[PDB]
């Protein structure tokens, strides 16, 4: 199959995603809705349930509205069961409609449908090519008290019908009971809770194997990936466990939620994104759209640098989920604003890299402040918008030109208020023009490209106002007129000669999985498959076209390669880094040292004889290790997914920037557990 195939779930980069809020989308099946005060049929009380479900998206899917606009996957509410409880909050009833309040991980939320009804779904948008991706909360079950079990459901989490415990009398300990987080610190945030949210102890062997499980019932119902909640809240070294037993099992695209405020713009973020095994909403590209677009708050130089730094910041910046607004944010278009604002951001979106996804309704111009303003019921199904026009004209070339799907990203022509930016991919080009003056034209001259000598029409039509682009030798745009407000695409397509890799996934496994190596020029006839310098080539080569590749990792040390091909005459492609081969299953384990006194500014990080431990290199240690919230310095702590049942020896070290101060003595020795966590409990040796 090629790289744009539904059936393709390690890489969403030629698809546009449409984000569906289940409960305000469609109820396609009234009697599965809420009853009493839990309902509100008019959606007129948006903190109430107002009867969406998945037959409407089913019904949606059949009758053309998604497809007609391009849309090649969806993302909707978290589909497990949530507590039945309306909430009161202050003389507000309150429901999960919005689908966060788990319950049971293992079934579904009835008000949305039954399991049945979820593979209905699947196979329906699956016989669209319609890829579907769930919302995943394994951060917490839902709002509780520990001092009044008879507030709502008092969190308690079920397995499949089975209690399994509550909030209150928690002797498991399948929760923390730290408070709530004041998002003071990350450590702050991953081990109190969120809000009055009863927070998951994924320390907890039960804990972390009954969400291993739940993640494969729904890998077992045919998902193509999962959207991760609230993933700045949860450990790093538990998630990347977590991302392990699904790439070990069966992988699909994954990216986590984590939220970015304007003009922020974190390292960390980065390295959850380069090492966790999922990508992440791209919250930074999102909040410089709307400072650009918007607020009127940054230019297009601005927005040029949130590019060039996020290519840079992202091992995988293809991979980033891109979008305008959300569920968290008021909406995008401003009731009184004018609607160009929103077409041009959605325009910009949908032709640069990366993965984009549209919150559903944005192409019927909603308006909407925050929570739940912005939740409103869509008020329209009608392809008459010019915003349904424009990701209709713009979506389906994320998968007929694989430049906007993996190419760069360079600027050509800039301004305070023009860019003109271009993605190129092999033989493949897009140029893409904006003007977010919508009072003033801009006169471009000077433009080039890498476009070849001709004339190219507007991909849009002119719909936003564009031009069509006469190109000279050398790729020198002749002289034209940029409209105020205009907005257009030109692009090029052809066969490409030399094998050249778009896009790899999933990024880290154990060896034996399979990865999908996608991009052009593969040919036909089965190459070679390099990881690092292993060759890989024949059986283990499960099957080989011109633009996708389906190989078993080979059986080589845990560690970090880059990954390349070659055609079957021996040519060979670009490398694509990053690529992480696990040292076997994982397991996250904890790492506690006591007695680790440190200067401010020095922090207590953990390194050890495997890759996921760094295998000894300082550069690579784990941390910098917490001590604040279930340990105190100096103590430090930290959760680590690393090889399950594999023997291995550690050490902690003690850095300051670069510099490291070694533990003295023997290294420390475990082996890790088969399955399950574990608590490695020991001193800081001099
Ligand atoms: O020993 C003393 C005492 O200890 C214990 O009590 C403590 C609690 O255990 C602890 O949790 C802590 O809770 C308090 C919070 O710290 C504090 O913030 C406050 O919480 C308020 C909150 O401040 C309010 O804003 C309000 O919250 C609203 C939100 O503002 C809304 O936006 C909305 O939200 C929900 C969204 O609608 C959902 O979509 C979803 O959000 C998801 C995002 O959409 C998604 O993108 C992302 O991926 O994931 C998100 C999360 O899944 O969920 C959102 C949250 O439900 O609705 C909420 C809720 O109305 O209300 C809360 C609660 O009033 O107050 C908390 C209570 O004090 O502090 C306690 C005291 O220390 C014991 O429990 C107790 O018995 C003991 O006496
Ligand atoms: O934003 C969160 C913080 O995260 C990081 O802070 C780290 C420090 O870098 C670490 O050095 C460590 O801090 C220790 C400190 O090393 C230790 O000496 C002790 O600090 C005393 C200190 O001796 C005394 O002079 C006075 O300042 O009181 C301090 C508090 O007791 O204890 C510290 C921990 O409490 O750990 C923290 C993380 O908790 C980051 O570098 C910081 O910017 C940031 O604040
Ligand atoms: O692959 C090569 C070698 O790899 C393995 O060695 C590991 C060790 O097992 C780790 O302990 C670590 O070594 C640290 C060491 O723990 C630390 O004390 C420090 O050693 C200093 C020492 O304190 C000081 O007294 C003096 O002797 O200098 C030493 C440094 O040379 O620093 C070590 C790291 O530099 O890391 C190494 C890998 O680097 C394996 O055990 C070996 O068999 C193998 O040869
Ligand atoms: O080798 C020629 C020239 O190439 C490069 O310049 C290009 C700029 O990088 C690119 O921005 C664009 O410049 C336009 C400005 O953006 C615009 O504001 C206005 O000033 O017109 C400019 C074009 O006339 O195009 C040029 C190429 O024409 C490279 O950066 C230069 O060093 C080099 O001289
Ligand atoms: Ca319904
Ligand atoms: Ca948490
Ligand atoms: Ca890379």
């Amino acid at each position: 199959a090629p790289d744009t195939s539904v059936s393709n779930k390690q890489n969403f980069s030629t698809d546009v995603i449409y984000q569906i809020f289940t409960d305000r989308f469609s109820d396609g099946n009234p009697a599965n809705n809420p009853t009493g005060a839990a309902f509100d049929g008019t959606c007129t009380n948006l903190r109430l349930y107002c009867g969406g479900d998945w037959q409407g998206i089913i019904n949606k899917i059949n009758d053309g509205y998604l497809t007609g606009m391009g849309v090649t996957a969806i993302w909707i509410s978290q589909p497990v069961e949530n507590i039945y409880s309306i909430i009161n909050y202050s003389g507000v009833n309150n429901t999960a409609y919005h689908g966060y309040w788990a319950r049971d991980f293992k079934k579904t939320n009835p008000a949305y449908g039954t399991i049945a009804d979820f593979q209905n779904l699947i196979a329906a948008a699956h016989a669209k090519n319609i890829k579907v991706i769930i919302d995943f909360a394994p951060n917490h079950t839902s709002p509780a008290s520990s001092d009044q079990p008879s507030f709502a459901e008092n969190g308690r989490l079920y397995d499949n019908g089975t209690l399994l415990g509550g909030y209150t009398n928690d002797t498991q300990n399948l929760f923390h009971h730290n408070g709530g987080t004041d998002f003071s610190t990350t450590e702050n945030g991953i081990y109190k809770n969120l809000y009055d949210l009863a927070d998951l102890n994924h320390n907890n062997s039960t804990v972390d194997v009954y969400l291993k499980d739940a993640i494969k019932m729904w890998l077992d119902l045919g998902i193509d990936g999962i959207r991760m909640a609230a993933v700045k809240h949860m450990p790093f070294g538990w998630q990347k466990s977590f991302m392990a037993a699904v790439n070990n099992y069966k992988p699909v695209f994954t990216f986590g939620a984590w939220f970015l405020g304007v003009n922020e713009v974190s390292p960390e973020n980065h390295k959850f994104a380069n090492e966790s095994g999922m990508s992440l909403l791209d919250f930074r590209f999102a909040q410089k759209v709307r400072q650009v677009f918007r607020d009127n708050t940054d230019n297009m130089y601005g927005l040029k640098a949130m590019l060039e730094g996020s290519a840079a910041d992202y091992a995988q910046v293809d991979d980033q989920v891109t979008f305008i607004d959300n569920h968290d944010m008021e909406r995008f278009h401003a009731s009184n604003a004018n609607r160009r604002k929103l077409e041009q951001a959605l325009a910009f979106t949908l032709t640069s890299r990366g993965v984009p996804a549209i919150y559903y309704g944005t192409e019927q111009y909603m308006s909407g402040g925050t929570d739940p303003d912005n939740r409103a019921r869509i008020p329209s199904f009608s392809t008459s918008t010019t915003a349904y026009q424009v990701i209709q004209k713009l979506a389906p070339l994320r998968k007929s030109n694989p430049a906007i799907a993996y190419g760069s990203t360079q600027e050509r022509w800039i301004n305070n208020d023009v860019l003109i930016y271009e993605r190129k991919f092999g033989s493949n080009v897009a140029v893409v023009a904006v003007n977010r003056n919508l009072n003033a034209p801009a006169s471009i001259s000077g433009l080039v490209t890498s476009l070849p000598q001709g004339s190219y029409n507007d991909v849009l039509g002119g719909l936003l106002n564009g031009n069509t682009l006469s190109v000279g030798s050398g790729g020198a745009a002749s002289n034209f007129t940029l409209a105020a407000g205009g907005t257009a695409v030109w692009q090029y397509t052809a066969a490409t000669a030399t094998p050249t890799i778009g896009h790899v996934g999933p990024m880290m496994a154990k060896p034996g999985v399979t990865i999908t190596i996608d991009g052009r020029g593969f040919g036909s006839s089965k190459g070679t498959v390099y990881f690092g310098t292993t060759a890989v080539s024949g059986a283990d080569i499960t099957s080989w076209e011109d633009t996708q590749i389906k190989v078993k990792i080979p059986a080589v040390a845990g560690g970090n390669y880059n990954i390349k091909v070659a055609n079957a005459a021996g040519t060979a492609s670009n490398v694509y880094d990053n690529f992480e081969v696990l040292s076997g299953d994982q397991v996250s384990v904890r790492f506690v040292v006591n007695n680790a006194t440190t200067a401010l500014g020095q922090n207590v990080y953990l390194t050890g004889s495997v890759s996921e431990l760094g295998n000894w290199d300082p550069a690579k240690a784990i941390g910098p290790m917490y001590n604040q919230v279930v340990y105190q310095y100096p103590n430090w702590y930290y959760d680590v997914s690393v090889p399950a049942g594999k023997t291995i020896e550690f050490k902690f070290l003690k850095k300051q920037g670069s510099t490291v101060t070694w533990e003295g003595g023997s290294n420390h020795t475990f082996t890790a557990p088969s399955s399950g966590t574990a608590t490695i409990n020991v001193n800081w040796q001099p």
